């Protein structure tokens, strides 16, 4: 039901902007992001190789 | 010129807001009241037991 997808890359966020505090005499602002690695569905389609 | 009651609360405010502080990952937000006690009076119409 799903596409075919051999190898998937979980992400939830690239790039959030948490809030901006304002100060007498300065600023700071946040940023985030998520994620959850790779995933591999079909191990039958991957052949890999160790040395060279 | 007045209601009477006998008794009477004083109340000066059941629930207000202060302010809202607003941070970078968070926030607070405070809340106060006011009240003075309890007031007879007509004391010619009170009769209290201290035992039972």
């Amino acid at each position: 039901t799903d596409g075919g997808s051999v190898f998937s890359q979980l992400v939830q966020s690239k790039f959030i902007t948490l809030g901006v505090e304002k100060r007498a005499k300065s600023y700071v602002e946040d940023f985030s992001n998520g994620t959850a690695g790779a995933l591999c569905k079909r191990p039958w389609a991957v052949v890999r190789y160790l040395g060279i």
